[PDB]
């Protein structure tokens, strides 16, 4: 749903998706703020996944040897709004 979810895509850095899933933002209306706490500990000033966010991420990658930090500036979107489609990184 664009007006509750943002698409995830875990990608590693030579521009190849690796896994997707959907994520619950907690809003009812597209285009807006995620509600804190579901992909971020702030949407507006990201600095650590959610668990359950990490959750999510680490249990797409089982199997894949790979893994994403999600202390790591390059996977911080401020002001996610549902709708969207988040790329965050993952290394070996």
């Amino acid at each position: 749903s664009k007006a509750s979810q943002v698409k995830v895509n875990i990608n590693n850095l030579k521009g190849e998706t690796l896994k997707s899933f959907n994520y619950n933002v907690g809003t009812n209306a597209t285009n807006t703020n995620a509600v804190d706490g579901t992909v971020y500990n702030s949407t507006a000033t990201p600095e650590h996944f959610a668990q359950g966010f990490a959750d999510t991420v680490n249990n797409a990658l089982a199997g894949t040897g790979y893994k994403v930090d999600g202390d790591n500036a390059l996977n911080h979107v401020a002001n996610l709004k549902s709708g969207s489609t988040l790329t965050i990184y993952a290394t070996e």
